[PDB]
């Protein structure tokens, strides 16, 4: 029904905001720190100088481990 | 149809995993460092000494601003 492609949307919106802000690839795992931004995969966050939301300087990164976290097994 | 109760099932599982593990009514917004368990809100994770997951010794609380947050 119509009801059927609205929740296939509301999940696929769902999923997408756990994805990294900017490789869109991989799940999200780690935080900018002292910021707090939670926002990147490790690949990512490990390349960036600067928070890519608020742009405070990232004085290291802390990786997460989340309950919502997915992989292939 | 059917199909649509498995995709509310699927949203109402994927929502459920994203609040705090002690109160079950906050949305999870806080790590335990250094082990990096983000499992509970501000307020359950403010008075423990170790980890609820791993049992690791807390020296500090991080705050975490995620996308998922509502
Ligand atoms: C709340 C809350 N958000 C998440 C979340 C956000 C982005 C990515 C992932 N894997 C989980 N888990 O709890
Ligand atoms: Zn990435
Ligand atoms: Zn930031
Ligand atoms: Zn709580
Ligand atoms: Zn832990």
């Amino acid at each position: 029904s119509q009801q059927t492609r609205v929740l296939q949307e509301k999940l696929r919106k769902l999923k997408e905001a756990m994805l990294c802000m900017v490789c869109c690839e991989e799940e999200i795992n780690s935080t900018f720190c002292p910021c707090g931004h939670t926002v990147c995969c490790e690949s990512c966050a490990a390349q960036l100088q600067s928070c890519p939301v608020c742009r405070s300087r990232v004085e290291h990164v802390q990786h997460v481990y989340l309950p919502t976290h997915t992989s292939l097994l």
